[PDB]
């Protein structure tokens, strides 16, 4: 059975811890990949949490990190969500050294792109074989979400850039059923930048919040329709979440253009909520360090610098890192509404820390009906370790 | 299906072996939690071991022991029962520094307490999802009862304390359907004090043998109706079964009120038998090391001090600590009533022995229609270890 | 459903190897419990390996065997045949120093006994939990067979000894259904000895060769009626299977008496072939290495010295130990006959070798329509281990 | 229900990759089996790599690889595709220093050879028991493939040698249903060799494609059609693709003898794509280094040397090894095709290398619609490891 997937987002009022991992703890002692993009997804049974491994353990020499991002190892993964992306509990997804996953109520659709940056292969996984390629149509790093893609009524949904990184891009709308491509659309956005979109579905609809690696301290925002048709452009609210970014006082918000003048960025996501909307940012301004999660009245659409809420989840003292958006299938949750979350990866390890490597770790928050108090569920791990000696 | 029980719990004569995880011993070389609070409770098709763990393992740096009670690292997971709380074969729960968990028949449900002492959370989980929270409501470390909660034709039933741990606090009564709360009670109980319950369903209700940290060293007990309507108050037997506490010979017993004058105390439990309780207890007055249950003829309803069994599972050499009741599914033992059962807590290092960390392992025992000899499963674990060098 | 196991043994010329475990050479390296008796039962599904576990892994000092044999800390468990009895694929299955299991078709049925030598508790367990008990009735290390008990339509079948381990002792057949004791019978047999019965199922029956360690080098043999009325005496065959033993030249076979006129012994098995016999037992007289089959013509009715197969699975130059039966359920071979099979536990360790400790794996054979070559399936691992410096 | 296999198998343009174990660098630090001949084969539920393991993890001593190649501690075990061969993931399957393994539809099938050169057995298992046995029929060394056997409408085929391996020996089919013999063919084939026959389905009939280790370059090519008669000789085209062989240019093809006149080979695999023919070879002519796939226009069907398209999976600078061919179930692809895919091992240590031990891990490509671009997934490990010094 497929999951609709068309009910509106939940309204919600804060978020609740729904999982910690303590990967790098744990993998202190234990047989822990070293990993990044700890992302969530959840089929009408369970929820899991998807990653990119480098085919080495924390505490051992592979885990030196000269070896490149995109290498011939790389490959997704996965776990039941708060277990550590550990060996002996892991599923095999797919090669990738970039990937996004999703279920559509009957099996799980992953993509994984993998092969050389001049003309790179993502190969879409369904139900645990490959069923259908992309290659590379622009020639310069085919590369997806990091994040859940969006299922709705059967069909499922992902946004890939192919091109430079901190310059002009393409940009593009996939559409597959059963893991085969059925449609897809281009997306016109000069001037605009788009990577790593967190997607979520509402009202029938696939809303992504992305990342400006090119001059916005402000996020893209694509709004899907399952023709392909679509809408694009910034997140309304005069807030900036994107880091590095200015002051919130220096910033006036835009509907469509990207506003800051900086490079750069960090993967983010954010969650509509009617005209409202939820931007998760770090708070450090320059550096991946702590979380937050804001509400701005009518920020969805309007430039808006009315702040109603916030809540944090990781401390300024802390790192973090890449952070993306998921909901919990009605199946699961037992609502009406599809409640929203996120995850909060947790970067340990180069470059800030004096170590070879570089993991992450997650904590997962899961959208609630009441205000939920500010703590900080942050890593925990003590470095350096052993190999780093 | 839900599971009725509403069967009256077995009258048994003792207690035989159900299982022991070894985890300690195991955890010498293996890969295992450090944790407290191993409690038992069961679906209709299998019994597990749930626990705290800290995010670390036995014999590495992160079991340091310096680190808070309530951490940001603390989570909820859970084995089979039996299996030492191994990484790689633990289901993930909640984020938790306070939990209890059951089974309605159909799911589990789990209630994770995390986040700040003057603000905490608490997120119940259903199904493997976040379903519903709670928040403190009196500001002073919310908290639950660190064993299986009840669940009774389909409706779950469970006991939280927020305030002081050493003076009058509240107490409150929660029950839920499929992890969403649909009522709740005040306990009113000046002069008394409730911790930790450890309940079990019988004859329809919810019965509740607790911790006084106060100054009772006799047990409070709670009895719930599905109504949320209640009864409240102490273990008459004229025999207490709390630690610290006096000698058998200079206590008289009460129906009512707090006995003993003494702090402190540890979780323990108790079952109905008629009119007659099972008690379970360590052996030493003051120190947490071996454990016994007695049973006390007209226990539950009298002062009564006619001790009529004794049977001991951890001699007075060896180290236990916490202590929890549940009770084995119909569905599962074949019988009409519901066998009642505990588990026995051996905790390990500080602050009794010359090591950094601190862990434990468990007993499980299952009542029986005989008499079942004394003995001594302890947990057998050399210590110190190797990172206590 | 039941399994009927009603049918007749396979009549084999010889046998094929199932499975090898490697569990000592995997447990150079890997998290591997310290075990002995690795028997092999079945459901209509799957075959497993049970096995007694110290709590305690290869490569570790809690390794150290100077721990007693019937100790508080000793577990029943299990894993997929030709599995090694590894931490973080073993299923929990009793609290056990001595130990029977077998499936009756919907669940499986183990037997645990532990507690201490004057007054032992067995406790059986029934789908994962215990549901009922039998105390030592004489006093003096109740114990059971260390090998697959037998259900024969739905009602499972044991032997229990419990009385001196070289003089004449007490000898009992339970019965139970649903884990559940429905029917008990005692042993008359003066003169005579049973330990470590290994028995099947035949012709409606359970049939049970077993170690007498008071006089007999010849095993005795047990016949079972589903009334618990039963035939009991010596393997008629002519030739001596236990261990130590006298060579067979010196031996006069006996149906009714032990002969040889020695000590101790060592866990075996035999299949009854119409009248014929297949019979286990070491290479060597005197000490427990080598393994060897022997089909004796007339062998179970007859004093016969008729020796017509022979086939070695484990040479002389390797350490062998106990051996035990079981049969391939109907379900799984496909056939319409019980196809006849054996387990060899390899001991390695002391007191043989020079190491501070002791385990065995395992090889599994299976009754086949075939002559099959000698070969030695010796356990492999390089002795002594990294402890022992 | 039976898998047909009865259909097409797909033409394809190139090949994507499915998974990658990362199996030595992962074993490292983690527990992982020291292995040979990573094949794949899949059911409708998913695929597996199977494995013959030593008993021995990597980065222990017992991975001294001075232990011959057919010892008593071989085993053929089993995870799912893109798994590393760990020990707490893996499924027993046989004892085994050669084998076999495919799917009915209903259950896995496997064969596993052990025993003595000059008597060897080959014990058939079925749905995780042994079913049947083949014995050595001229008494030296019987061995199977070590890739997928194949199953069609619930029959399933292999091949397999007896014989010397560097001059004519003798080569049979076998045919099994429910893992019970029901036929079996000679091959006559004087002058050729066959060895670890690379197989799929294909019209309806089995398509094989070899190893000659006597005098070949070229490879053998053998269909096989339901009631076990065959067609039997070299892949036609005029391009050799054994190692060692000579230069393309040197070669002239043949479709019924051996060309190239030198001994020792690899085992390899070819698809047929009507007349045309996928080939996979190493780079190296001499080396077991580099992994390529050509296809040849009419090289199944003539000495055709018209290549018309090249991929490189592994480059020249990186250890090969085995190359094994199988299918994708039509009930996982979706397709009305059967998916030809391949997996390479990947050969790390001795002879090479400067190490005490020799593993491989593997790389799984998948037939897919679109030529896919140049790239290199080697192995990645660090040698020498930890034991090595
Ligand atoms: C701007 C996003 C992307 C463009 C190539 O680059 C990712 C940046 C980045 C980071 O931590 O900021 C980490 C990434 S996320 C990923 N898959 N691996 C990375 O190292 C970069 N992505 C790729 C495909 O190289
Ligand atoms: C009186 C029970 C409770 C009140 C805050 O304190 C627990 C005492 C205690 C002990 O071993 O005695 C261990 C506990 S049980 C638990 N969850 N962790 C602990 O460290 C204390 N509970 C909390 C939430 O901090
Ligand atoms: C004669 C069988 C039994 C009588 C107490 O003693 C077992 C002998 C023995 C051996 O290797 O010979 C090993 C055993 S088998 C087992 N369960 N553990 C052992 O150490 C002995 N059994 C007991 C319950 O102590
Ligand atoms: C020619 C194929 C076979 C003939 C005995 O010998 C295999 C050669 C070989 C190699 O890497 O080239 C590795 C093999 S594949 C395998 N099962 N083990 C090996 O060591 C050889 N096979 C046997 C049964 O010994
Ligand atoms: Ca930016
Ligand atoms: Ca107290
Ligand atoms: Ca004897
Ligand atoms: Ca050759």
């Amino acid at each position: 059975t497929y999951m609709n997937n068309t009910e509106a987002i939940c309204d919600v009022k804060g978020f609740a811890p729904f999982s910690k991992d303590n990967g790098i703890r744990i993998g202190s002692r234990g047989h822990i990949f070293v990993i990044r993009e700890p992302f969530v997804s959840c089929s009408p049974i369970e929820c899991r949490t998807f990653f990119l491994t480098q085919g080495s353990l924390l505490n051992d020499k592979h885990s030196n990190g000269t070896v490149k991002d995109r290498s011939p190892f790389r490959t997704l993964m996965s776990v039941e969500v708060g277990q550590s992306p550990n060996v002996y509990q892991a599923r095999f997804e797919a090669v990738a050294w970039s990937a996004t996953a999703c279920h559509d109520g009957k099996k799980w659709m992953t993509v994984g792109v993998t092969g050389p940056d001049s003309k790179a292969v993502a190969v879409i996984h369904y139900g645990g074989v490959p069923t259908d390629v992309i290659n590379s149509w622009a020639g310069d790093i085919l590369r997806t979400q990091e994040s859940s893609c969006t299922c709705i009524q059967g069909d499922c949904y992902w946004v890939m850039t192919d091109g430079p990184a901190n310059r002009q891009a393409q940009y593009r709308i996939y559409k597959a059923n059963q893991g085969r491509i059925i449609g897809q659309a281009d997306i016109s956005f000069n001037g605009g930048h788009i990577e790593e979109c967190s997607c979520y579905p509402n009202d029938g609809k696939v809303e992504c919040v992305c990342r400006d690696n090119w001059t916005g301290t402000n996020r893209p925002v694509l709004v899907i329709s399952p023709d392909l048709s679509y809408r694009v452009g910034y997140l309304c609210a005069g807030i900036p979440s994107d880091t590095p970014r200015g002051e919130d006082a220096q910033f006036t918000g835009s509907c469509t253009s990207p506003m800051g003048n900086q490079g750069y960025g960090v993967k983010g996501f954010g969650f509509r909520q009617g005209t409202d909307v939820w931007m998760g940012r770090t708070i450090s301004r320059t550096s991946r360090s702590g979380f937050e999660i804001l509400r701005i009245k009518n920020g969805w659409t309007q430039t808006s610098k009315e702040q109603i809420r916030k809540q944090v989840v990781v401390d300024n003292l802390n790192w973090s890192g890449y952070s993306g958006s998921f909901t919990l299938p009605v199946e699961l949750s037992g609502k009406d509404c599809l409640v929203p979350c996120f995850w909060v990866e947790m970067i340990r390890g180069k470059p800030e820390e004096k170590t070879i490597w570089t993991s992450s770790s997650s904590i997962v928050m899961c959208g609630v009906d009441y205000e939920v108090a500010d703590w900080s569920w942050h890593d925990g791990a003590i470095l350096p370790f052993d190999i780093d000696k």
